[PDB]
C-alpha cells in the first residue's frame, strides 16, 4: 500500500507484507516465537509491519545504546500509541515527551533506595501471610496453582504499598480494592480488540469520543474515588505510602496534580499485580524441575537468615544465588518480551537510517535466548550470572527491565518484593514437580509471556 514500501526502498530485509494488514498473520505464533524466527532468516536487523505501521527491529547492541540511552530524549522519547486511554494519558508509561520528563522527575524520589528500605517491613508483613495460606494448602495434599497463591500476594502487597489497605485477599476476596483491582490484568495484544485497533488505527479517536477506555471505566472510577476518600481521611488523621510519599510531593519543574497523582497510583498496580506474580510462578517451576537449583538457593537463605530469621533489606541484597535465580529466570521468560521507541525525528543511527514515525523495537525474548551471546541458551543454568561470569553478559542484549531513562522505574521495588516472597517461601517450604505439571513447559500463543497451562506444583512443609 501507502507505506508498504518503506523497507524496501532502503534495503532492509524482512517478511513480504499483505495489504491492509502486514505481517500480523504471521502472529500465529506469538510475537516471541515470530522475533525469534526474523532473528535466524535475517540477521541483526529486520523489518515488519504492524498493519500500516512500520517496524524496525535492531539487535546491535551499540544500536540498542543509542536508541535506549545516547539518542533518548533527542529521538526516542516515547512508546506507541496502543488504543484509546482516556483519562490516563497521564500515566508515565502512557505519557509523551514534556509531560513523561515532569512526571518521571516528581516521581523519581518515590522509587529511592531509601525509601525501598522504609518499605519493606510493610512487604515482609504479607510474606508472612502467603506462608499461612499457603500451610493450609500444603496440608490438603493436592497440587497448587502458583498463579492464585503470588496473585493474593502481590495484591497484599500493592494495596499496603500504593495505599494503607491492610487486607488478606486469599481468604477476604470481598473487599472493594480487591475486586476491582482484581480486574486488572496484562494486556494480549493479539486479541480481537488489539488486532483490530492495530490494523485500524483510525478507530482509536473514535473509541476515545465515545468514552472507551482501555482500562475497566468501573474500575477506575473506583480508584479515583477512593484516593479522594483517602486524602480526605489521611488529612483527618494528620507515614510510608506511594500515595503519601506522591501527596508529601504535591505540596512542596512545575506541580503534579490530583488527577495525575490518581492515574500514576493505578498505574503501579497495573504494572506489579500480575507482573510479580508471574515471575514468581516462573521461578518457583525452574526450582522444581531443577532442585539442585532450590537446594542451594534453600541453603543460602538459612546461611544468611539463621532459624528461618525475618529478611531485611541489607540481608537481602545481600543473598548471591537468590540475584541469580531472578536474573536467570527472568532471561528465559522476559515478560514485556519487547520494547518498543518511536522515532519522532529523521535521524541516522551506527550509519543506519531512521526516518520518522518508524517503531523501533527490541526483541527481548529473542536476544535472551540467542545461541551467539549464550551458552545453551534453552537450559536453566542460573550460573550464567556468577559474580565472575556476570560481566561476560552485555546489559543491552540481556533487557529485562529495559534500559535508559525510560527503564523500568520499579525494577528496585519489583525485585525486593519477589526476592523478600521467595526468601519466606522457600525457608518453610519446598515444591516438587506433581503429576499435573507440564515438564516441558509451553509458552502461550498470544500476546503474553505466560506458560500454556497454568503451573501446578506439589508442596509440602520443610
Ligand atoms: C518483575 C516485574 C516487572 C518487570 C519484569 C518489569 C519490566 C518493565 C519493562 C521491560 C519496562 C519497559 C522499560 C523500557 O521500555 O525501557 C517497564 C516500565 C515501567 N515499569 Fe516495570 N516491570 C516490573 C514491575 C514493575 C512494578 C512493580 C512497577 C511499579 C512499582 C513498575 C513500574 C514501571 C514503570 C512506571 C514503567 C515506565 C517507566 C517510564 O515509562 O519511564 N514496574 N517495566
Ligand atoms: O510496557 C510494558 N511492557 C511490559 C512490562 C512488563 C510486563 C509486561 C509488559 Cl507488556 N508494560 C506496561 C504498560 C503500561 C501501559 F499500558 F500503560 F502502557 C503500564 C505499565 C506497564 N508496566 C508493567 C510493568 N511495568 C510497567
Amino acid at each position: 500500500t501507502h507505506s508498504h514500501g518503506l523497507f524496501k526502498k532502503l534495503g532492509i530485509p524482512g517478511p513480504t507484507p499483505l495489504p491492509f494488514l502486514g505481517n500480523i498473520l504471521s502472529y500465529h505464533k506469538g510475537f516471541c516465537m515470530f522475533d525469534m524466527e526474523c532473528h535466524k532468516k535475517y540477521g541483526k536487523v529486520w523489518g515488519f509491519y504492524d498493519g500500516q505501521q512500520p517496524v524496525l527491529a535492531i539487535t546491535d547492541p551499540d544500536m540498542i545504546k543509542t536508541v535506549l540511552v545516547k539518542e533518548c530524549y533527542s529521538v526516542f522519547t516515547n512508546r506507541r500509541p496502543f488504543g484509546p486511554v482516556g483519562f490516563m494519558k497521564s500515566a508515565i508509561s502512557i505519557a509523551e515527551d514534556e509531560e513523561w520528563k515532569r512526571l518521571r522527575s516528581l516521581l523519581s524520589p518515590t522509587f529511592t533506595s531509601g525509601k525501598l528500605k522504609e518499605m519493606v517491613p510493610i512487604i515482609a508483613q504479607y510474606g508472612d501471610v502467603l506462608v499461612r495460606n499457603l500451610r493450609r494448602e500444603a496440608e490438603t495434599g493436592k497440587p497448587v496453582t502458583l498463579k492464585d497463591v503470588f496473585g493474593a500476594y502481590s495484591m497484599d502487597v500493592i494495596t499496603s504499598t500504593s495505599f494503607g489497605v491492610n487486607i488478606d485477599s486469599l481468604n477476604n476476596p470481598q473487599d472493594p480494592f480487591v475486586e476491582n483491582t482484581k480486574k486488572l490484568l496484562r494486556f494480549d495484544f493479539l486479541d480481537p480488540f488489539f488486532l483490530s485497533i492495530t490494523v485500524f488505527p483510525f478507530l482509536i479517536p473514535i473509541l476515545e469520543v465515545l468514552n472507551i477506555c482501555v482500562f475497566p471505566r468501573e474500575v477506575t472510577n473506583f480508584l479515583r474515588k477512593s484516593v479522594k476518600r483517602m486524602k480526605e481521611s489521611r488529612l483527618e488523621d494528620t507515614r510510608v505510602d506511594f500515595l503519601q510519599l506522591m501527596i508529601d510531593s504535591q505540596n512542596s519543574h512545575k506541580a503534579l496534580s490530583d488527577l495525575e497523582l490518581v492515574a500514576q497510583s493505578i498505574i503501579f498496580i497495573f504494572a506489579g499485580y500480575e507482573t510479580t506474580s508471574s515471575v514468581l510462578s516462573f521461578i518457583m517451576y525452574e526450582l522444581a524441575t531443577h532442585p539442585d537449583v532450590q537446594q542451594k538457593l534453600q541453603e543460602e537463605i538459612d546461611a544468611v537468615l539463621p532459624n528461618k530469621a525475618p529478611p531485611t533489606y541489607d540481608t537481602v541484597l545481600q543473598m548471591e544465588y537468590l540475584d541469580m535465580v531472578v536474573n536467570e529466570t527472568l532471561r528465559l521468560f522476559p515478560i514485556a518480551m519487547r520494547l518498543e521507541r518511536v522515532c519522532k525525528k529523521d535521524v541516522e543511527i551506527n550509519g543506519m537510517f531512521i526516518p520518522k514515525g518508524v517503531v523501533v523495537m527490541i526483541p527481548s525474548y529473542a536476544l535472551h535466548r540467542d545461541p551467539k551471546y549464550w551458552t545453551e541458551p534453552e537450559k536453566f543454568l542460573p550460573e550464567r550470572f556468577s559474580k565472575k561470569n556476570k560481566d561476560n553478559i552485555d546489559p543491552y542484549i540481556y533487557t529485562p527491565f529495559g534500559s535508559g531513562p525510560r527503564n523500568c522505574i520499579g525494577m528496585r521495588f519489583a525485585l525486593m518484593n519477589m526476592k523478600l516472597a521467595l526468601i519466606r517461601v522457600l525457608q518453610n517450604f519446598s515444591f516438587k514437580p506433581c503429576k499435573e505439571t507440564q515438564i516441558p513447559l509451553k509458552l502461550s500463543l498470544g500476546g503474553l509471556l505466560q506458560p500454556e497451562k497454568p503451573v501446578v506444583l506439589k508442596v509440602e512443609s520443610r
